[PDB]
């Protein structure tokens, strides 16, 4: 499968989160077992007896994976190294913060949800991010990770004037960014894949050159690798090549690396030259690749290559009917409890008469209608759309109302509510109304987002 | 693991039965897809990527399986030919009508629960079984056969009406075994050294007719636990290389509704003698050696079956006393919400004044513990003092309640509830009583699930 162009998601990704997110598998809450989540998964949304669920939850939790991980583990996840992460029995999962605003307002109709494989529950089939997670996690297809702050600043620029260049979009963009930093050096090559959604860029590692200070020997150090460079099976072909007299120079092979940083360790034998090892280094591993860069997502059903005006384009619609569909539900819930406080307040404005027709009625069916059926003394925008001229609904609300509601600071509780309602109405009202205050709450959406999540670049472009 | 002595269940049956009572997956209710249940039982109690789990569910739905099913399920499950299960997806379950008597009164404090895998989930260690399923539905070390339900409740009724019930007396009303297959037992020896010691051997043979113008074996029903394909290209094997005499011929006609296995004679040659080295040669007879092992307070155990019976019993002692304890203590806090409800009815339009003049809620209630209203003993909860909880029943309670009829139910529960913990006194005090309504109990399993015996004991 491929994932959808607006929150990037493959359909596992979502059931995974969606699933977390019924659980109350929050951020702020306490880890759960991983395999309470993979059970809710398997049980309600993806009926398989697979790992890819499993899979799919290790792979949302490595920082050697995803530019901003989707889920906040503790335990063995596995390594660069590529070891196997512990047993769903042993790691302990929850939602990361940045998670969160993948899912926001999933609560106010603001996605189509479908029916699961039986019919008895239903999912999002796209999520309402506040995030343009496509391009910044990346994802035939390969499209690599890039870095929010400069995402969001691209898409800031983009509602504030929609004829952008792509050249401008490379002031604000200049390429990927990867979880694993390092260096990019095929500049042009990164232009080619933003106008034309295909292009092919070299990463290389990032590496110093020590000086003993009393031997005058040398040594190097690596510290960064490329993205998905597997740092063991690396230090294997580089220990081959000096077997093979394929690459002189060298005297000792060490991973030093921490669960704190990586620390590779190249002694360079005496007398040799430090800096042309390492030029050797970058003609026969890894230590430098090629990335080819083919952004291919799902947007209406279709696969379909993008130009990053596009896939910025893409995300930016998407907050358009988000937000809309939230404002639509938001003002037809506030109507609906408008209209029951109403009923409330003419209530409490005559108590004591209510009291009765209660005591003389025998079942709380036939109360109700002594309410719609004698019409009552007292003491618009803001009417429900399915309200007739002239409710039954309301004398719900009365004949079932608490006992302790007519307690001095309750009544005044369920008439300032009634009045902040009409406010709330009429507020909600310019936003839909307004195609620019629309926009501007997707801007301060945006600017909310960059604040909490945004961070520096990671990888060099030279 | 072995199944505890009191419920027949290892911990993985337990937990998927739980799983199911908590999920309301009952017998009465729409089906649900396997799969819902697998996944809750190994994120919540058995955290496991086993099959160990559908496995437990497969099995408990198989009528060749189980003496009396456990699950009740819609789909491919397998069959006695040796096919597997269709996969969780695509299989529905609930559990059967007796399931539910296996559970009855879980939800009234009768045993344990305990912490599952990690912290976060409690779940029960037994089972408040009104069945005792060990020996109706057997266990398999340990090798426990299955017993009819009928003839195991009689056995109990009779220890109840005497405990020094013999070992001779009980093999009247469990004479032996009764696998879900049917069958023929012979070895009654084994039977009864199996009952007094823990460790007995049996024959089970399969039950076949000869027809006699030649004559031809038709097998109606097979040992328990033997595969129909296995056994009939076993019996192709050996007449293809000549190791078994004259048999002209065999097909399987077995379907939906029974067993028909046929196999045809040469010509004389006679039958009878067939059949005997097909007994001796097949599957067609096998031996089956009872060892009657479980855990008791945790420890196997080689249990006769009287200890079984006293096992199931005593349990049936525990489970009901606490039930009283526990409805008892529940109906006298009831009881003393409705006698307020009562008294704030029929003292009403004064009360509706407090709530009224009171800025608050903490302090509406605090104006109903600050008065002594005006009106209109063994049934008060234990703290009560010779009330403010009643008061939160009143200033909670729904405006419609103040009406004719509204006002007539809060006011029958109550007096009901009177004659109910009265009841409820009558049955702790006296162990007799107590007893009755096990028997009770035990009579109403038996009328409702007792059947026929299948087996054939010679």
């Amino acid at each position: 499968a491929l994932p959808d162009v607006r929150d990037g998601l493959k359909p596992v990704h979502r059931r995974v989160l969606f699933a977390m997110d019924v659980l109350g598998n929050d951020w702020n809450k306490a880890y759960k077992k991983s395999a309470r989540v993979v059970g809710d998964v398997i049980g309600k949304y993806h009926p398989h007896g697979d790992t890819a669920v499993y899979d799919t939850i290790v792979r949302m939790a490595q920082p050697f994976s995803l530019r901003y991980m989707l889920v906040d583990g503790q335990g063995n996840f596995g390594s660069v190294d590529g070891d196997s992460a512990a047993a769903m029995r042993y790691t302990e999962i929850r939602m990361s913060k940045i998670a969160h605003s993948i899912l926001a307002d999933l609560d106010k109709e603001t996605v189509d949800f479908v029916p699961n494989y039986d019919g008895t529950e239903h999912i999002p089939a796209v999520m309402p991010t506040r995030v343009p997670n496509l391009l910044v996690n990346g994802t035939a297809t390969n499209i690599p990770p890039h870095n929010l702050t400069e995402v969001i600043n691209a898409c800031l620029a983009l509602i504030d004037n929609s004829e952008l260049t792509f050249e401008e979009i490379l002031e604000h963009i200049p390429g990927p960014d990867f979880p694993t930093a390092g260096i990019i050096s095929g500049r042009a090559g990164i232009e080619e894949a933003y106008r034309t959604g295909r292009g092919k860029i070299k990463i290389r590692a990032r590496a110093s050159i020590d000086v003993h200070e009393t031997t005058g020997k040398e040594t190097i150090i690596v510290h960064e690798l490329p993205y998905q460079v597997n740092k063991a099976r690396l230090i294997e072909k580089m220990a081959e090549l000096v077997k093979d007299k394929r690459l002189e120079g060298i005297s000792a092979l060490r991973d030093e690396s921490d669960k704190d940083g990586m620390r590779m360790v190249i002694e360079i034998k005496r007398g040799e030259v430090g800096e042309v090892v390492l030029n050797n280094l970058y003609k026969l591993t890894q230590m430098q690749v090629s990335f080819g860069l083919n952004m291919v997502a799902l947007t209406n059903g279709q696969p379909k290559i993008f130009n990053i005006k596009e896939m910025l384009e893409a995300f930016v619609l998407h907050r358009r009917e988000v937000v809309t569909r939230r404002t639509i539900f938001e003002l037809r819930k506030a109507r609906d409890r408008a209209h029951i406080l109403e009923g409330l307040s003419i209530a409490l404005a005559n108590i004591d008469p209510i009291i009765e027709m209660i005591k003389n009625s025998n079942n709380r069916k036939e109360s109700e209608e002594k309410l719609i059926s004698q019409g009552w003394e007292l003491g618009d925008a803001a009417r429900p759309e399915w309200l007739e001229p002239e409710t039954a609904e309301q004398a719900k609300a009365i004949v079932d109302l608490q006992l302790y509601k007519l307690s001095g600071m309750e009544h005044d509780k369920i008439l300032s509510e009634y009045k902040a309602l009409l406010d709330l109405i009429a507020e909600l009202m310019h936003i839909l109304a307004t195609p620019a205050r629309l926009m501007e709450v997707i801007c301060e959406e945006l600017v909310a987002i960059r604040d909490e999540f945004g961070d520096e670049r990671r990888t060099e472009i030279t």
